């Protein structure tokens, strides 16, 4: 099996955010068409409930909380996957296939943080680490520094307009969303009140690129055009392209031709904005006959959150939808909404076609995943995490991982078999008030049975003192003495 490998890759969208699993709150179509196309999972979930770990552990097949500085990420935020690495990316372009990045990056670039030369070319980034094309967002939508890179270089730089960016202090004559909140056509809920860049204020300050600064409105138009074109370049041979969404991300700026056509606000206008970036995708293939010979792979990089740091009606216009499904908690969460994300695999001719999976699966996987699909043997320290099971996948198995390590934003560790979760005691609130999400940290072990009560209402640690001894001992089992240790 040598076939074209898609990942269309979302930011913040839930369980439940998409109506491939059950909602009629939103209409996602194209999602539906994907889901009716291959397997739908039920039971999938990311390494983590953040954005970078997420990516990280998915590139890497290691568990991001393996290292330190694999947490969210700053714009200027240094290379956290070093080219020593050996990446999904590498496995594919080794293996003869085209490897293209078209969105949302995360993980770094150029070699020390808060140093980097904007202006120049990024050294080492994503064409180091096995991308032989790359058109990216630096970080997430609401950070520093809000310009595309193409092939580790920033595009449409004026060098009478040079590039800076700071994450310590404002650049002195640059406005601020806390400053100067006059200036905003998006008022900020919480932080997100440093630099200005078309009337909505970010996380860090920059000054300069004029010319090079995206304009929100057009981001998922430009990415998804990119990501097409990508897929019309390289239509005779094998390629793999890692699509990562904008969209569900703050700042919600959809397209004009989706302003208010939810009823749930931007928060929602952007998930049909990506249901439309689906669509495109899907075409795309279609057009060129590429759907005979094409895995597509849709996901998120972690659970959802309403009110992400902007008045954008997130909470206001929600009504009843549900966007992590029935499950508990959400984004940054160690409960399942925070990991348990829509997934589907379509492979035409391998994959039956509205099929259902509840094995117990992890993006983490895919590396060796393609890696038994490519029938190639990865080099020693590759992918170490990465338990393949390509049966699993194509909906040929029923049974999926037998222990599996989720981590939420405080680094706590959770272990699942599938049926009983395990939370270990760590540091950190109980609750942010901010994004009103329930962590699930506490100093108490907790314990909860996913098939009785799958809303995490009733911790029974106590009344399983056998069980809760089992699983502490397989979760370390699993860590080794490998936590939090030097990148
Ligand atoms: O998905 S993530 O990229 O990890 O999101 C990272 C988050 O950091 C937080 O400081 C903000 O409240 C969010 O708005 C978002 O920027
Ligand atoms: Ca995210």
């Amino acid at each position: 099996q040598r076939p074209n490998v898609v990942f269309i890759y979302a930011d913040d969208i839930g369980y439940g955010d998409l109506s491939c699993n059950g909602a009629k709150t939103i209409h996602t179509p194209n999602v539906e068409r994907l889901a009716k196309m291959g397997v739908r999972f039920t039971n999938a979930h990311s390494a983590a409930a953040t954005s970078t770990p997420s990516r990280y552990a998915m590139l890497t097949g290691e568990y991001a909380w393996r290292k330190a500085g694999t947490g969210i990420a700053a714009g200027d935020a240094a290379a956290i996957i070093r080219p020593e690495r050996y990446t999904m990316a590498n496995l594919f372009k080794d293996a003869g296939y085209n490897t293209g990045v078209v969105g949302k990056w995360h993980l770094g670039l150029g070699d020390k943080g808060g140093e980097q030369d904007w202006n120049k070319p990024l050294q080492p980034g994503t064409n180091d680490i096995g991308f032989e094309y790359s058109f990216i967002m630096a970080a997430t939508g609401d950070r520093v520094p809000c310009v595309f890179v193409e092939n580790d270089q920033v595009i449409n730089l004026d060098p009478n307009d040079p590039i800076q960016v700071s994450y310590k202090a404002n650049f002195p004559g640059e406005p601020t969303g806390k400053d100067n909140p006059e200036l905003l056509k998006m008022h900020p809920s919480h932080g997100h009140d440093q630099s200005i860049v078309n009337g909505i204020s970010r996380i860090g300050y920059m000054k300069g690129g004029k010319s090079a600064l995206w304009q929100d409105e057009k981001i998922a138009e430009t990415l998804t055009g990119k990501a097409v074109s990508f897929i019309e370049g390289h239509k005779s041979a094998p390629f793999f392209l890692y699509f990562a969404t904008q969209d569900a991300h703050v700042p919600r700026v959809p397209s004009p031709q989706f302003a208010g056509k939810s009823g749930m606000g931007p928060r929602g206008d952007c998930l049909l904005e990506f249901d439309w970036s689906v669509g495109e995708i899907l075409n795309a293939l279609e057009r060129l006959g590429l759907d005979k010979n094409t895995l597509v792979i849709l996901s998120s990089d972690n659970g959802p959150v309403v009110d992400d740091g902007y008045k954008d009606q997130a909470v206001e216009l929600l009504g009843d939808h549900t966007p992590g499904g029935i499950y508990r908690g959400g984004k940054y969460s160690s409960f399942e909404a925070g990991t348990r994300i829509p997934c589907i695999w379509s492979w035409q001719g391998v994959i039956r076609p509205g099929t259902v999976s509840d094995a117990l699966l992890c993006q983490i996987d895919w590396f060796a995943t393609f890696a038994e699909m490519l029938n190639v043997r990865l080099p020693e320290g590759a992918a170490p995490d990465s338990e393949p099971m390509l049966k699993a996948w194509t909906g040929k198995q029923k049974k999926g991982r037998e222990w599996l390590v989720l981590q939420n934003a405080q680094n706590n560790l959770s272990v699942t078999d599938g049926r009983w979760k395990y939370l270990r005691p760590g540091n950190g609130p109980a609750y942010l008030k901010a994004v009103n999400i329930e962590l699930g940290n506490s100093k108490e072990p907790q314990l909860y049975d996913l098939k009785k009560d799958p809303k995490e209402k009733n911790n029974v640690a106590g009344q399983n003192p056998e069980l809760v001894k089992k699983m502490a001992a397989q979760l370390e089992k699993i860590v080794d003495g490998r936590y939090g240790l030097p990148l």
